[PDB]
């Protein structure tokens, strides 16, 4: 038996599936992928090389593999609507790295959502290839509603004359309108590019407005609220950006393709044309509906904008004393993982932040109903609430306990 | 299993695709067969973890045990290897030269790299490639009468052009390459030195090529060539201010999340690749190649690049047979033999002809094939080229496949 032969990484795998049955995952980005998913990434796809596209690759033997991808392309075009789709990028990142290659030059002004308002690192940081190689100015949310405030969204258009408008966020609970950005995009001649890799199960069924028919570009990741494996994704509706689209992807910023996770990628986009998927995407938004009222109705625990319309939301913690690293760590104490997330008009140092952000994708697919989600709220709150008691957060661990049993993940 | 009947469409193209590479003969150089260890690691709940960050440094909670596995990917690296520092999150052999790239120049700085159809890779500064539109790449290719590279011909470009860096390593070359003299002429213009090992990366770690790790600036690899590992990248240094220079350009600079049942897999391949049976598995290779190459060189028609290879490949001119690169990995893949069209040095077809084939042995070796199936090999795909489409001919090319193929099953 293999595992023999490397006790060392196989315990720490079998240590990692632990970790995942005894915790409550509530880290916004994150899923559990089904058996399916993992078995085509674990197949003998990663032994070909398939530069290329299907039907014009350049090596031998991918008639195949030819099969598997255009299941992915055309399973895409399915879910979104989207006349042309690649599936080669490796990361949301790098879907997003070849969408900017396609639609702008170095040098150009970039108007994407603020870091610490929900926009995500390649939407502007100058620590990411996106704030090195473009010039970015960011839009935020207003500070009373912690919305997007379209009006300055326009302003910020009229005098810096982007070429390029980004939408979409890491950290926005609110429905975004693209037909607002689209409108705002045309007033000033720029293009619009939507992020949706947040957003993308919600978007296939049909619970969020879809992109798509408004951005010149929409790029995803598939492994969000998709519930796919890591890799990225690119669509449009424009035959001339799509040709730019692929070469940026190939020969552009990419070599191989990962062919066992693009079978996964079809694997999942199978899975969510199921109509079992519109209703897993439901019970994502009640659950974290649901989950807001208990800490809108809590001391001490404050959701930016106060409502969520999809699977998140940021609690700023500041009134109970602690920052975002500290509740993140109280938190880890009692096998509930989130991360720590800065808030709208943050005033503390990234690596503290004022907030934690919690999403329901994993938990709802352990099949968590609303009152299981209600209870995870109370145990979070409870949890930050116990001051360095002890005695309190013991009988936290006892209610994560009993919610991971209830709900087997294996 | 259930789920291959909810997806009949995905799950018989996944079956169809093992039976071709059990009934196929593999020879396309950059390609291998990685064990079940590696496929289940690629198949772990790893694929589930968020793990922005490095280990001891993520930015999410959680992260205790992908960090054993990172770090045990990292530490046999680096005992692979002998570098003092090692990343192991980029996702790709390109991913891992961008990142490379930024440690080292800025945009529009001159670089000196091998010329395509020479053997260089499309990273190494082809001008559809991020490599070219960033940087101002020079080429140095071989010299056309004995096809190795001329290390004067680079001395005098790396005078003439002043690179801030050269860049060494092959996709398409079958010659040692000197490290020593790249970092030598480095010196002389002070160049920093890259080196892309990406398919030496196997030999290398089992000391059947020259190391270039001790001489370069920074050394990057695949992980799926000749180290038949998972399909991914990885980037080594010995320089402490270029290692952070290095993290910080794979991540928060190229890319985002790492593949973390990714990074399992190459934790599984370095450990295979310590067992003293990855140096015979090694030696296998070469004395594989040449005896592929031994036949070539005698064939009418087959002509091999430089007429020698010392390592695990081969380039294969097909012009005399009146066919192009294209048509000849046709005629093959009819045949249940699968190669890749190449450009030979000074190509003077198209580059959707091109004048050869690539082969190389990583993946039928792996198989169990020695120098006598090597032979055969060889033979199998001189007598298809030769076969002016005569069934009979092809024929007994198709049952000469299943023959290897039945004598050395994938399983
Ligand atoms: O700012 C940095 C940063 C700055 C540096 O100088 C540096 O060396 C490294 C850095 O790593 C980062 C890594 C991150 O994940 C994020 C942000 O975390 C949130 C997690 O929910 C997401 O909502 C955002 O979408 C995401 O982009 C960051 O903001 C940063
Ligand atoms: O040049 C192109 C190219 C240009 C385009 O406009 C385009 O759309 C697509 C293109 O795909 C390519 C794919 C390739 O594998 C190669 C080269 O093949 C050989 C090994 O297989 C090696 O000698 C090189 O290491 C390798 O990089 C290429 O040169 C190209
Ligand atoms: C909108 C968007 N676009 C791109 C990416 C990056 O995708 P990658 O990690 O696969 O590269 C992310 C991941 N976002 C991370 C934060 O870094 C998260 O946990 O939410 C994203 O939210
Ligand atoms: C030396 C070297 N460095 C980098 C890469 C890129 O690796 P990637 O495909 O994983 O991005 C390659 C790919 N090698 C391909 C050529 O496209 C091949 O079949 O040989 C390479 O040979």
């Amino acid at each position: 038996d293999y595992k023999t032969f490397d006790p060392d990484l196989w315990a720490a795998i079998a240590k990692e599936e632990e970790r995942q049955e005894h915790n409550l995952e509530l880290i916004a980005s994150e899923n559990f992928v089904s058996e399916a998913v993992m078995a085509a990434q674990g197949s003998i796809l990663t032994n070909k090389y398939a530069e290329g596209y299907p039907g014009h690759r350049y090596y031998g033997g991918c008639e195949f593999v030819d099969i598997v991808e255009n299941l992915a392309i055309d399973r895409a075009k399915e879910l979104f609507g989207a006349k042309f789709a690649n599936v080669q990028p490796h990361s949301g990142s790098q879907a997003n790295t070849a969408a900017y290659l396609a639609l702008v030059e170095p040098g150009d002004t970039i108007l994407g959502m603020d870091l610490s308002a929900g926009g995500h690192l390649t939407h502007g940081s100058p620590v990411n290839f996106s704030g090195k190689t473009y010039h970015f100015v960011a839009y935020g949310v207003d500070p009373t509603t912690e919305v997007i405030d379209y009006n300055v969204v326009r302003i910020l258009a009229r005098k810096h004359q982007p070429k390029l408008i980004v939408a979409g966020a890491s950290a926005y609970g609110r429905t975004i309108d693209f037909a607002k950005f689209r409108e705002i995009a045309d007033e000033v001649g720029a293009k619009l590019m939507v992020d949706m890799a947040h957003i993308a199960g919600l978007v296939a069924a049909g619970l969020h407005p879809n992109p798509v028919p408004y951005a010149d570009i929409t790029t995803t990741t598939t492994h969000k609220t998709l519930r796919g494996p890591r890799g990225g994704m690119i669509l449009t509706n424009d035959e001339a950006l799509a040709k730019k689209i692929n070469s940026a992807v190939f020969p552009g910023i990419q070599g191989g393709p990962l062919e066992h996770v693009i079978a996964g990628k079809a694997v999942a986009f199978k899975e969510a044309l199921d109509p079992a998927f519109k209703e897993y995407s439901e019970q994502i938004i009640a659950n974290a509906k649901a989950m807001v009222k208990v800490f809108n109705q809590a001391i001490g625990t404050r959701v930016i904008s106060g409502a969520t319309d999809n699977h998140l939301m940021l609690i700023d913690v500041r009134e109970l004393g602690i920052n975002g690293k500290e509740a993140e760590s109280i938190l880890d104490s009692v096998n509930i993982t989130v991360n720590k997330n800065s808030i709208p008009f943050e005033t503390l140092s990234p690596f503290k932040t004022s907030g934690i952000r919690i999403g329901t994708p994993a938990i709802t697919t352990r099949g968590f109903k609303e009152e299981d989600a209600v209870k995870v709220a109370e145990l979070v709150v409870k949890a930050l609430q116990a001051k360095d008691d002890n005695a309190q957060l013991d009988e936290v661990k006892t209610g994560v306990r009993e919610l991971t049993e209830k709900f087997p993940l294996h």
